[PDB]
């Protein structure tokens, strides 16, 4: 993949192209619209618990 | 690609996520540039030609 200034893009070439273009476009509204979701709402911030779980050792090096 | 809902996105989820989107981003704007200056001004399209250029044998080996 090096970016070559000079021939013109295949029809092949155009093609990887446009579907290129679409993919991160709809990947980039769902995955915008998630985040935005997740970020400003706050709905599930993780609120201070009571932090005791089924906790293991985190490594324990003796 | 997984969805995963109930609790949001993770720290290193945001960060692999806000990458994505700038990447998609600049790429996009770089390569539809080129795009557009292939087919739009149609400068160079490789207009009709003679195929003597050395052309291979399509299946003629037999």
């Amino acid at each position: 993949m090096e970016e070559l200034s000079g021939k013109p893009l295949s029809y092949a070439e155009k093609e990887k192209l446009k579907e290129k273009l679409a993919f991160l476009k709809k990947e980039y509204s769902r995955t915008l619209a998630r985040l935005q979701r997740a970020k400003r709402a706050e709905k599930a911030k993780n609120s201070k618990k009571a932090i005791e779980d089924g906790v293991p050792q985190p490594e324990a090096l003796e």
